[PDB]
């Protein structure tokens, strides 16, 4: 394994700035001019790497088959696209290809019973339908050059899987050789008991706001007993009334804007979440591949900080001394 | 502990279906399968298998006077009774599926919101069960993923026994006769016993290695299999072959089953699966893919197997 380094063969680690490009991964979306505009215009943030983030499904979380690379889904082709439109801008790349649940459902939901029963589905059909899944992308990954792959995204009840784990981490280390994260979701970063697995650490920091100065002790302390490098792989708020009390809640307040209560979260997050050595920054949600008009950024609800004041937060921490030197 | 011969009744719950005239007319038939218990089953809500709060005794499922009268008429019957109140999913998902994250977030609704929500439910029932002088409790059916959270089902038990004094049971589901670690909380271990044909021997071998590690009683609190055409391959499977009738199927099942499970000392007998309130017309019965055996080949092997002197020994 290795520590607060991965090891050379896979790349200090780099100090992550980045946005969310493409979710939720629409074939159709991304093969329009409209993607390259948007694209282009996140570059703006004074970014330096992108996750090209899209999804792959099941019926409910309850079955094992995952479907991917299928209309409406994006393309291998939309996906190289992605990857080579992302770095002939500088960009590094972050790919996250993401199990989502046709019903609905979260995907922290997918579960299976502990014991293989007949008359059910196994965890072993699942992980061998989730490795299909992961690895196709690996391979992806691997031959279009993305200096990192997220193997997965808050699946919160299939982390206690810890052998099934290890064992798909293993399989996409025979096809993959950059670096590994997995995604756990808020509040669980002490949770994951395969960290030592990956590369580097990484969770959905939707953290509230007049929370971060807590969170950073807690999550300082659970980074240290690791001795891994961690990031956050998804950090952000909708610019709506009161999101900030629940910036991972996408549901809250729709169509009430508050262009204010988006820029306060994001000016809280990086006060205390900037330059410290243990941690290696923020891949933000998130950026559509058709975006809006600036002309409309005023009353758009979304996490999308295009045209709205926390984009310059972000612009002004991503170019700053402390956070360039790292 | 009493040799159970019983019969399911009332699923899914609905007020009316129990009002009806119809309803009396099917218990007094379900009679004639020589049973001397019945299980008196019905719904609660809740809207997802991950949401905390459960509604009961609301339109259109049972009211307390329902619930009162079911009995009341089974006890009136000869018959002994299990009240068996069960939580549903409003969405359709499976019971056995219900589950919240093992670590509370602040986030998300936690196991301590759901249980205080169950628990609310079952002593509800554990009271009206008290009341009216029901024989056994069933504290829960198939909730295979709530099983693990050992100290809320101890806690939930404690306050049950607090409020009602007779036989509490657990019904686990098929297969998990061995997975709960808390069967000493209750007084009899139950399982729902839909085992294909050709496994039954094999299962009562299995059963037997798990009731006598334990040394307490058990019996199958569900147990049954549609008269449809493969049913008996899969006896739990309510969608396999809708409308495709198969009333050896049916037959074959109960004839395997009764053929391994029988008056072994460690064995309480089957509350089987199921009778409804409004009950089909005997005409219609060979036309019928329920579980219900009423009018098929089956509630003949059952009514055998009950009146039997080995079985009316139990």
């Amino acid at each position: 394994s290795s520590g607060l380094v991965p090891r050379g063969s896979h790349m200090s680690m780099d100090y992550i700035k980045g946005m969310t490009w493409g979710w939720i991964g629409n074939s159709e979306d991304w093969r329009s001019n409209e993607a390259e505009r948007s694209m282009e215009e996140m570059t703006n943030l004074a970014i330096n790497w992108t996750a090209i983030a899209f999804q792959g499904l099941q019926e409910t979380a309850h079955s094992p088959d995952i479907t991917f690379a299928e209309p409406p889904m994006v393309t291998d082709e939309n996906v190289r696209w992605a990857i080579a439109k992302a770095k002939s801008l500088g960009l590094s790349v972050i790919l996250k290809p993401i199990v989502n649940v046709r019903d609905g459902t979260w995907r922290a939901h997918i579960n299976f019973f502990d014991k293989d029963v007949p008359c059910e589905p196994t965890w072993s059909q699942w992980f061998k339908s989730y490795e299909s899944f992961m690895l196709h992308y690996a391979k992806l990954a691997e031959d279009t050059g993305c200096e990192m792959l997220c193997i997965g995204c808050a699946m919160v009840q299939t982390e206690r899987r810890e052998k099934e784990w290890r064992d798909l981490i293993q399989k996409v280390r025979q096809v993959y050789s950059g670096i590994i994260t997995y995604n756990c979701d808020k509040y669980q970063e002490d949770e994951v008991t395969w960290w030592d697995a990956v590369d580097v650490m990484s969770s959905s920091g939707y953290y509230p706001i007049g929370s971060w100065e807590h969170h950073e002790s807690r999550i300082k302390k659970i980074v240290e007993s690791w001795q891994k490098p961690f990031f956050f792989m998804e950090a952000g708020c909708p610019s709506r009334l009161e999101s900030g009390s629940v910036p991972y809640d996408w549901n809250k307040n729709r169509g009430q804007i508050d262009m204010d209560e988006q820029r306060v979260f994001y000016e809280e997050m990086f006060k205390f979440f900037h330059g410290q050595k243990w941690f290696y920054g923020f891949m933000l949600w998130d950026w559509p591949a058709k975006l809006y008009r600036l002309e409309d950024a005023s009353e758009n609800d979304d996490y999308c900080v295009y045209g709205k004041p926390a984009a310059e937060v972000i612009k002004s921490f991503f170019t700053s001394n402390k956070i360039a030197k790292r």
